[PDB]
């Protein structure tokens, strides 16, 4: 069993931006790949969603890639590529918009995204057990520890408290309309 499609590539995408950041420095590929911070460069769409693409540090991208890993590849092989596809889309132009409106637009990561996908397998256990989708109790704990680390800056995440509660709610009502 392995990791689908989506799981996969937006792995090999982040870790692909990850290098070019080392290589030009963060500066110059969230030039190209930060949500429009200037009027110039509203109408360049891609932008409103490849902020996610982005990571700081190896701590970022090592732990957001995990969770990604096991929450959003239980997601993709049990409830398929579409679902994946959605919440993904939903939470990083949500939890983006969000960011960018308190804190600016030079921010990046999947996080917000993270948020979502923990926030929709937690509930979706919960409330819709034989979906075959829940979070396993223990992972539930470390789920927490990750949570607390971001709100209070113990780790940087990129995003604030408000933004990730943005990711979080698309994934809560997510999974409730899917228990409906
Ligand atoms: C604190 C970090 C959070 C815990 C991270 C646990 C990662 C578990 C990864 O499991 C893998 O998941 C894939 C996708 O579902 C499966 O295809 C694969 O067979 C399985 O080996
Ligand atoms: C949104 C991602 C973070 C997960 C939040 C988990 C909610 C707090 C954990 O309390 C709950 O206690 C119950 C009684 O033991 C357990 O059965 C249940 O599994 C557990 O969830
Ligand atoms: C820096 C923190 C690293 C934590 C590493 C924890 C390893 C134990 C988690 O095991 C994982 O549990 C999942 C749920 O049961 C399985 O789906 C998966 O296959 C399995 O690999
Ligand atoms: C719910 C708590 C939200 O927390 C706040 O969210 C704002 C928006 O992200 C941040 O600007 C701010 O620093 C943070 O305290």
């Amino acid at each position: 069993e392995r990791a689908g499609p989506v799981t996969w590539v937006m792995m090999i995408a982040c870790v692909v931006v990850f290098i070019a950041m080392q290589i030009l420095g963060d500066q110059e590929v969230m030039l190209w790949l930060a949500w429009p911070f200037d009027p110039t460069l509203k109408f360049e769409f891609a932008r409103y969603f490849t902020h996610a693409l982005m990571h700081f540090s190896l701590m970022h991208i090592l732990f957001n890639l995990l969770w990604w890993w096991y929450l959003g590849g239980a997601v993709e092989k049990r409830l398929g590529s579409g679902k994946l596809i959605v919440i993904t889309l939903i939470s990083a132009l949500l939890s983006g918009y969000v960011q960018q409106k308190f804190s600016g637009p030079w921010f990046g990561g999947l996080s917000g995204v993270v948020y979502a996908l923990m926030g929709y397998v937690w509930l979706r256990g919960e409330r819709d057990p034989q979906s075959g989708i829940y979070l396993q109790r223990g992972l539930i704990i470390f789920a927490l520890i990750w949570i607390v680390a971001g709100w209070f800056d113990l780790f940087g995440m990129s995003m604030a408290n408000g933004a990730h509660i943005a990711g979080l709610a698309v994934g809560l009502a997510m999974a409730f309309v899917d228990s409906l």
